[PDB]
């Protein structure tokens, strides 16, 4: 829900189809994905902040849920 | 801190490439990869807000799981 779907990665290895003609200008397409791929690789810090937070909530959550369980015996 | 980056989810959206009667990218193809980057450029949008959000609950979770471990094994 709030951490990226795609990596830098995923978009400097990304590789469209070619065609024939009345395709996108392939160095245009590049030069776009080349700002992109700078802007993947500055949110990469913040984004495994997120990831990291989300999963440790998660488990905080659920060792809470289990403990309050427990004291009501 | 906050990330200045080079583009926003509406200067994606709003990019025109020139079609080119030379070989080039397959333009439904192009556009269905930067259907899925508009979506993750809008969740950079919000990453900071959410790493706040996250910080915040965890440091309370973690005082409450800190005072059910005094209270059960």
């Amino acid at each position: 829900d709030v951490s990226l779907k795609l990596s830098a990665k995923d978009i400097y290895e990304k590789d469209f189809e070619k065609t024939m003609a009345r395709g996108y200008r392939r160095e245009e397409v590049d030069a776009f994905l080349d700002d992109i791929i700078a802007d993947y690789q500055k949110m990469a810090d913040m984004n495994n902040e997120v990831v990291k937070l989300s999963e440790e909530n998660h488990k905080l959550k659920k060792e809470l849920e289990e403990l309050r369980l427990r004291v009501a015996t």
